[PDB]
């Protein structure tokens, strides 16, 4: 309920393709998300994880988001007052491939996708403050 009003302040500067709100407490569920594209299709198996207790298999194996092939660059996800994980999409046959921030809150996960040729720092540092954001109201 008027949780795409997020989505929509996170697809505002243009510089941004996808964006998703996700819970993943008790029975996760995407909150909001960009309709049509990738991070609506996420699934609670996805959410599982990323939020799982392995966090070394995922970076030989890597991981999928709504179904899309994934890398992982760095994880910091657990760590307090860091919260986040850069990640960027696996493609193939030419196709590009996107920078990608995951920002955990205390109710959420805000996954942003940056558009091609965006830098991971400036989609990092979105996600981060928007997280934040959520963070001091409690989600």
């Amino acid at each position: 309920a008027g949780w795409n009003a997020y989505i929509d302040n996170l697809m505002a500067d243009g510089t941004c393709q996808d964006a998703a709100i996700v819970g993943y407490k008790d029975s996760p569920s995407v909150w909001a998300a960009v309709p049509g594209k990738t991070f609506v299709n996420i699934t609670p198996a996805e959410v599982g994880i990323l939020v799982g207790k392995d966090r070394s298999s995922f970076f030989v194996n890597g991981l999928t988001l709504g179904g899309q092939k994934c890398s992982v660059i760095r994880d910091s996800l657990l760590q307090d007052g860091e919260f986040t994980m850069d990640l960027r999409t696996k493609s193939t046959g030419g196709a590009p491939t996107f920078n990608i921030t995951v920002t955990m809150t205390a109710k959420t996960l805000v996954l942003l996708m940056g558009k091609e040729g965006v830098h991971g720092g400036m989609i990092n540092k979105k996600c981060y403050e928007m997280a934040s954001h959520l963070r001091r109201s409690q989600y």
